[PDB]
């Protein structure tokens, strides 16, 4: 249950990489040193998780918080400015948010919310996530999955992978905005492998393992340059 530090995402004076930088801090305070793994370990997956990260993004004229779940740094909802959360998911699947929510009506994966698609489309940046925020505080009750699907990869991806924090911060006050490249996209959406590798290499650092092979991941060693935190068991 900690409350991440404001985000003043109009604000040219916040840098993009101070915010990630502040969150992974955070949620480092969790997570465990494994031998042979280069990076902390996220907590343990629970049915029903324990510790969850708190995140709000305000602009000049509107904010809303962002319900991430530690165990995997996982987007599982938002918080619009009235108080009122939204939740991924359909009637009749079970809840894990946090005052009377209102089932979002999709899940919260790629294929969910660009299916078929690169990361390499979702177009990012300050201007982007602001667009991103006020749009998804102006919600009641489909452009709110491309909205949600930019702050997934911009805070999500972010947060775990360093490559993403890289290319993100590097390109968000760009006009034009800023993507992944092809390969970098296909790399985040592997999270679960890479990091599931990540173990395999504490055990056997030398092992060639062709799904990190036929990810442009050569060892242990370029894959802790590219994920920042790992997962699981
Ligand atoms: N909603 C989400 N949050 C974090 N990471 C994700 N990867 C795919 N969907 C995600």
């Amino acid at each position: 249950m900690k409350f991440t530090e404001i985000f003043p995402v109009e604000d040219a004076n916040y840098p993009y990489s101070a915010f990630i930088a502040s969150v992974r801090k955070d949620v480092i305070k969790h997570c465990t040193d494994h031998k042979g793994i280069f990076q902390p370990v996220l907590p343990p997956e629970k049915k029903v998780p324990e510790l969850w990260l708190y995140t709000e993004l305000k602009t000049r004229t509107s904010s809303i918080t962002l319900a991430i779940r530690m165990d995997n740094l996982y987007l599982v909802g938002f918080r619009t400015p009235g108080g009122v959360w939204w939740e991924f998911g359909k009637d009749g699947d079970t809840h894990l948010l946090g005052d009377n929510p209102r089932w979002l009506g999709f899940g919260g994966r790629y294929q969910d919310l660009i299916g078929n698609k690169g990361l390499e489309t979702v177009t990012m940046g300050r201007a982007e996530m602001t667009r991103a925020v006020n749009d998804l505080a102006k919600k009641k009750k489909a452009d709110t999955k491309s909205k949600l699907v930019k702050l997934v990869v911009m805070v999500c991806e972010g947060l775990r992978f360093n490559t993403v924090s890289r290319t993100v911060d590097a390109g968000f006050n760009s006009q034009h905005g800023v993507t992944l490249t092809v390969t970098q996209g296909k790399q985040v959406q592997k999270w679960d492998r890479i990091s599931k590798a990540a173990f395999e290499w504490a055990d056997h650092p030398t092992a060639v393992i062709p799904d990190m092979q036929k990810l442009g991941i050569k060892d242990k060693n370029e894959a802790a340059r590219i994920v920042a935190l790992v997962k699981n068991q």
